């Protein structure tokens, strides 16, 4: 099957979905409507998630695994970019 | 080979929900400062993820059962598990 | 592929990311100053975890699975006991 990881925030909520399909990792997105297709499109067969509010700022961990490589990505509110996370 | 599981927590007793995928089949483990028991939840699913926020003292509780390339999402929200608006 | 689970606490924030490799489940923890491995080391090829905060006081509990058999492992400030989750 995809395989899956989900991380929320705040009371409304907000939900990210994350799927590991066919060698790549997408999101769906809610934030108290309908649900819509995130900004995050990374390789990956496996994936896990964490987040935390700076004030009112998300920031989320994904980390996407490959084979025995795990790339951690980072959002910090203005794109997907390359953590310094090391197995 | 092996199940594969989800965990979720809330509070600071804690409440903690177990979800395990086991051939093809998603039960939860329950516990809420006692000991573990077998929870309401029980969908088709090989793939699954949990996460939980409170509104006050209410936990709402969204898993995501996964077989094939087909994900449902499942709501609690106090009453019993409902199918959620959840695609992909 | 091996397969992760990811937590976090706080808002520096605390990360701990437990990777399920060819039956051996391994940490690596973050606390604002890089990347280390923690403490817990158990058998399993699928992990999953939750943590909450009591006060400052942060609590960890680890699923580890081999087989059908899940064993849970609890971090409470000092070190990993055995817990009595069972399915
Ligand atoms: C506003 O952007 C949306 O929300 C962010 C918190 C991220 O999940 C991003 O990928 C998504 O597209
Ligand atoms: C500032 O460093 C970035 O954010 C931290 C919370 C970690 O995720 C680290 O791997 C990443 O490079
Ligand atoms: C009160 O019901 C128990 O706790 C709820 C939060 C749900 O996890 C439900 O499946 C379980 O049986
Ligand atoms: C109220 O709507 C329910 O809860 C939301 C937070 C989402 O999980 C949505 O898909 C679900 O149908
Ligand atoms: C202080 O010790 C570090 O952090 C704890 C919360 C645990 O993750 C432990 O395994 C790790 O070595
Ligand atoms: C106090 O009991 C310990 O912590 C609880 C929150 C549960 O994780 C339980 O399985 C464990 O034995």
């Amino acid at each position: 099957s995809v395989q899956t990881a989900a991380t929320s925030w705040g009371t409304v909520p907000s939900i990210r979905v994350y799927t590991a399909n066919n060698g790549k990792i997408t999101e769906r997105c809610a934030d108290g409507k309908g649900w819509y297709t995130g900004a995050f499109n990374e390789p990956g067969d496996n994936v896990s998630v964490t987040s935390w509010l700076v004030g009112s700022a998300i920031h989320i961990r994904v980390y996407a695994s490959t084979g025995t490589t795990t790339t951690e990505w980072c959002w910090d509110g203005n794109g997907w970019t390359k953590g310094a996370y090391t197995a």
